[PDB]
């Protein structure tokens, strides 16, 4: 399974998919630092995250996501974690 | 969480970290895509998990790994599921 190939140190020359450092948006560490400091952190990547957005990273647009509100809060909560 | 980010299509335009693109070994679905519905697929790929390979997708090997042959059998079922 994939916590094994995780645990069993596979992942260190493999990808589970390709395109790996050639994506569109943000890397999610990089989000995380940004919105370190701000209380209302986890509220406004939601709303980006649900209702899409542009500019903060680039000029293409993030489309909305099929997410409910409370999947992109407890999405929100787990890329702000990300160290 | 990191799973359900997966699950909804999220790393398709984003990576966890900076840096992403240079793993050594083919991606997990590439090797899916080469081997899905050979008969052989899975005793063969466990074979490459287990005693490593070389020659196959480039010209850096893979060592042997630290896995028994049930393991490598798990790894080489859940490596074919990728889509
Ligand atoms: C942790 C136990 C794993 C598992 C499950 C796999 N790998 Fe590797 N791998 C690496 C390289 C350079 C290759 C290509 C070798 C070649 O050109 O022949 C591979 C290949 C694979 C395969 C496909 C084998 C095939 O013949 O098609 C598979 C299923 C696979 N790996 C699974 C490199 C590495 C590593 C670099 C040091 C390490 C660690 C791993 N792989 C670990 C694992
Ligand atoms: C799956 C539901 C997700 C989640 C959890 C996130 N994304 Fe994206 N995203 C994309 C692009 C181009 C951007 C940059 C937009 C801009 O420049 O403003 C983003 C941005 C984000 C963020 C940061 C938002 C911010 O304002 O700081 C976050 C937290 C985020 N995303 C999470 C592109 C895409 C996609 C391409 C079609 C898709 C799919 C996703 N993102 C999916 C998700």
């Amino acid at each position: 399974n994939e916590q094994l190939a995780k645990q069993k140190g596979c992942m260190a020359c493999h990808d589970l998919k390709a395109g790996g450092g050639k994506k569109v948006g943000p890397a999610y560490a990089d989000v995380a630092k940004k919105y370190a400091g701000r209380k209302d952190a986890v509220d406004y990547l939601a709303g980006k995250i649900k209702k899409g957005g542009s500019g903060v990273w680039g000029s293409v647009p993030m489309p909305p996501q099929n997410v409910t509100d409370a999947e992109a809060k407890q999405l929100a909560q787990w890329i702000l974690s990300i160290k």
